[PDB]
């Protein structure tokens, strides 16, 4: 039994059979999976790319179960995780050049597959975890902390700079965590996520209510050379763009809204604006290998049947 | 000696006669051949910017023959071809200057802005060595344009054999495919001029494109299946969604300054992880665009005129009917 | 079923004889026109490396016709011109396969010597390592880039080397294609062959500037007038070459390196260190040859070969070691 | 101030002379410094005995590695402060026309003037635009190090092509070596030391060396390929044959190879396991002013803080001999 959308826009319903692998697939026991704004976003079937019923979640991981023929590498009874890249086309220039992420043909796991008790993956796209994290603790990796260390990466950031992280979120939390390991300086936007941000390594914070943030850097750190945007909001927006210095990177982590953006300012000052969805394999295994060193989260465990409430509560910001 | 200047904003600037000053430490007076004309010039003489300039003589993009030297002065002989760039001098002291990325320096003075025909001043280690073979009037536009361009072709992250999009085949834009054509990559060009279409074809432009006649998007998704990098030298809205649409997945728009605030979907960005990004290169931009034009890999194509007309040149500009360089001989 | 030579026994002549053309689950059979000869396929014959070959087919040139597709294949479809390069097959799970760096693979299989080569009309490659040929350049036109050609692409793009600079290049094959493919790169190019034969054809393919090791010094020479080049793509590897390049290379410039010599040459880090030199590779990924591929169909890049038949390949071996071969040869199957 | 004695190279080959010399006055653009404690390098060693094809001009004071407070201004000086706390690195001046220069890749500029070699190094003179900003509350001893052997390793590390989360590789605990771990560790990637002296080694794993291993006890090599399976770069500070040979095989599969010392010698280059495995292999002997400000804000930041000992100038002479005996820790000379 596992939760599955029959119609956007109306709750999800809750027993469905196991289906048997094919060759080079794996059947995944679920032990544990991750709620993502994507999956809210994907049940309300508002997007240009809609997903036939099928079953949500990206961020999944468990036992091996089942193999495929052809299974070499991966073992029944690996402790693995599904993440929102299903499989590529493995033909196109992104895929045979270590950028499937941006694969044209891409399947993505709980939108054009039935994602995250048993889930079915192709082989070549599972995450190996770490032997000694708990599954619920590695759960944020599969679509977060991936996006966030992509995200981190591209922001053209040498060690022992400085990177703003808009909005601490959880992918705000991971993010502090993942630069701190990274060997960064940080700096964020609730006075209480602030707190929990310093105590978690960063070295300023300030609250955009009460001071500007952009006079701040500009007065202190002379602009920072990455913004991470995890909660991408207009005001937000300005803000990032402004506490960045002269030919610094702003990284941005969905909503529809067509943004303005100084044509004049970004030239002038030479700002380059990157956007990152999600981190390739390579990406995922090495947040995987950082979370595992102990370097990096902090999430709230509910149960299936309290799935679609949860929707509601993120629909009214209660999280 | 008698040169145009302005004297307040939005006014016809007045020739009037000045006295060429003496070049102290560290500084060069410079006979002034041949001036080039920028948009940033005009736009400086309406002043409209929250960074504004009086009175100051225009002009960046000015070059000639070294006349005198400063004290200390060791490199530059008096007699050599030099030009003077839109960069005058940095701080030499922030992170930017002491990385190799002056540009974009705090405290940067610049030339016909904040400081100011016949004779100009320029610090000596600011000024371009152009090569002993290219015509003053040939050289003059790629203080400002060539090197603009050439700095975001370099900034576009695009490796040779990989196509580039040029948005609006102004000076910037003839300019750019011979850059790009020098750099061995795949062109295509997005002026909406079939005669301007027709020169970037003559100039090596594998592709060209009327985007009143057809759509550039879906026909370069249909040819090229999305483009590497997009250099746009006319930012116009119209312009600047074609641009954007006109990238494939994780390329780069490359922009060389209208006032308005540019809508912009942040969904199509993050989803295809496009990035967005040179007001002027540096001196080493400067000198490789130099040796590119040295090379004779790059010639530009510009109208000569007189200092006297220099106001009903500004009007043109204004009109809509225009590169121009003007000449002292 | 049809006739193939083969290597029975090292430093023993490859014997020709009838072998049954056997097409598994996701992979591929193509009948070959293209043979490839290189001085990796010799070696492999003496078999004096210490990662030697199992008993019994050279080449990882060959390019040809799709004839058959295993089950699953959806991609590649039967009668598509492609080739097979030196690379067979990787692992795909270790961090260089998934990162982008298949080449350096530990468990990579390399056609011609893990494996059958393409010495007979057919031979059997993985659907996912094979490089679609253009559609307007002959088998014998391209068959050369698919070792010598992306080995060389993957150098320049490993000479950290910004358009508009200087590479020099110390020309045989390998060399003829490394000028065609910096120029079409659009760099500065400069030829350290010794043979004014080479060097007259390096200056027609567009080598800016030519130099003879025997007659003049080529160290003094770019001191005086580049002043030190970016990159230096070494082709033939010797020690007189090896010291001439790095002396040819400007402070903080980066070394090339693509044969593969048995000698331990002497390198002081005091010339490197003081001047900050970087010494880098051969055989680029499924990327790199695609690039090669796309360079070669738009007629920047042409190679200069000589047709020879499957049957004298144990001639060209032995006038191989005889040093009386200069350009690369493509053995034919009309 | 006045004018006051210092020790100065006569003839090579021979014991400094420590004698009484004029403090020079500062021309357009130049400083005078108070030297509080200068550093002690092999380059010093080696340009006293002047045994490199480039020789210096005797006499001249040896030291790249001063700090202290700013005394006397140029002409046109207006950025610096007369009592700034600054240092004076190897580099005094460049010729800040080649393309090196004008690229920020200044330490290979042609026309490079050294100090302690074309220039000497109580009170030395620099050229205001080469001199570093100290951090305003790091003693001047503890900075002292950073000049040389921080920087270059700093440099070095930069020019590993090294993503943070990943193994490196220091080859000999000296100085620079412990200094190479402190930078590594805060530049957040995983360390690995193959100091043969076990207690120079347990002093590594105190510093946040994740492994340590003794090349007499064990093979380096064969461990790494067992453990890492190869790193991603080896930074060799203590540059012999022996521990030349273990760099190259530690490393993985396309891995860099950084080079810190500067042995006479010409070394074996097996090209053949190099092309195979792709390895690059980098020289690097010193940062840039950029490097050098990024290392200060690190020692500043307290992420790294080197191991000195302070001697006296009248027994700096008598150092050089210790070190060529090999009994020598980094060494500061004090003026307190
Ligand atoms: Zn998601
Ligand atoms: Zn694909
Ligand atoms: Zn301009
Ligand atoms: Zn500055
Ligand atoms: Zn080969
Ligand atoms: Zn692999
Ligand atoms: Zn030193
Ligand atoms: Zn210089």
């Amino acid at each position: 039994k596992s939760a599955v959308v029959r119609t956007f826009r109306e709750p999800l319903v809750i027993e469905v059979p196991v289906p048997r692998p094919g060759p080079g697939e794996i059947l995944v026991k679920v032990a544990a999976s991750g709620v993502c704004h994507t999956d809210l976003h994907a049940a309300r079937g508002d997007w240009p790319v809609k997903p036939p019923p099928f079953i949500p979640g990206h961020e999944g991981v468990g036992h091996v179960v089942a193999v495929g023929r052809g299974v070499q590498h991966v073992k029944e009874g690996d402790r693995v995780g599904v993440p929102w890249l299903y499989s590529t086309c493995g033909h196109c220039e992104h895929c045979l050049g270590g950028w499937e992420t941006l694969c044209e043909s891409q399947q993505n796991t709980g939108y054009s597959v039935n994602g995250g008790e048993y889930t079915l993956a192709q082989a070549d796209y599972v995450g190996k975890l770490p032997d000694n994290v708990g599954f619920v603790e590695i759960a944020p990796v599969l679509c977060a902390g991936v996006t966030v260390y992509k995200g981190l990466k591209m922001t053209d950031t040498r060690p022992g700079q400085w990177v703003v992280i808009s909005g601490i979120g959880g992918l705000g939390h991971m993010a502090v965590q993942y630069a701190r390991a990274m060997g960064l300086n940080v700096a964020a936007v609730d006075d209480a996520k602030l707190a929990l941000a310093e105590r978690l390594g960063a070295t300023i914070t300030v609250n955009a209510m009460q001071t500007d943030p952009a006079r701040y850097l500009k007065q202190t750190i002379g602009g920072a050379h990455g913004a991470l945007v995890t909660a991408v909001s207009p005001k937000a927006f300005e803000q990032a763009l402004g506490m960045i210095r002269r030919g610094g990177t702003v990284a941005l982590n969905l909503p529809p809204g067509d943004f303005p953006l100084p044509i004049f300012d970004m030239v002038l000052n030479g700002i380059t604006v990157r956007g990152s969805i999600v981190g390739t394999r390579l990406d995922l295994q090495e947040a995987l290998d950082f979370a595992g060193e102990g370097k990096v989260a902090t999430v709230k465990t509910e149960k299936l049947e309290n799935i679609n409430t949860v929707f509601d509560q993120m629909t009214q910001g209660h999280i």
